[PDB]
């Protein structure tokens, strides 16, 4: 005996045979989740380590001006801007608030690739270099390469 029976009746008028076939999951190259760590588990803001710290590393804290390099893409994959770094205040919004939270997210000397809605980055504000259209998805890599101590100025409470 092979398997329990669990099947009743014959023909409920249909049958649908193997006529179109086009779903066929066979094995890809690069098994990436897609979707990562979503800083506000928002669904558009979401950070991928390439590479997470390779020493000993430390996460700047915010007032700190840390030097990112980015290069962003489109969701497409089309690279619109490339900077190699950024020194910006943490926490101070100095940069896309998708940025401002990733750094914090990422450790010292790591690389983290972030998709990031253009809302977070340059949606309705659009981007130096190509004005980024509205709540278009933007994947950015950011290297951050060192973060310095600079903020020791006013307080909030």
């Amino acid at each position: 005996m092979g398997q329990p029976p669990a099947e009743e009746a014959e023909q409920p008028g249909a049958l649908a045979r193997e006529f179109l076939a086009a779903m066929e999951p066979e094995p890809a190259p690069a098994p990436a989740p897609e979707e990562w760590l979503d800083i506000l588990g928002n669904g558009l803001l979401r950070k991928k380590t390439l590479v997470p710290g390779p020493p000993g590393s430390s996460r700047p804290v915010k007032g700190q001006v840390v030097t990112v390099h980015l290069q962003t893409s489109l969701e497409n994959g089309t690279r619109v801007q490339e900077e190699p770094e950024l020194v910006f205040t943490l926490g101070d919004c100095d940069v896309i608030q998708a940025l401002d939270l990733s750094v914090p997210l990422m450790d010292v000397g790591e690389t983290a690739m972030v998709t990031a809605d253009s809302k977070y980055c340059y949606g309705p504000q659009g981007s130096r270099s190509p004005y980024i259209p509205p709540h278009a998805a933007l994947c950015l890599e950011v290297t951050l390469k060192t973060a310095v101590d600079l903020e020791h100025h006013h307080h909030h409470h």
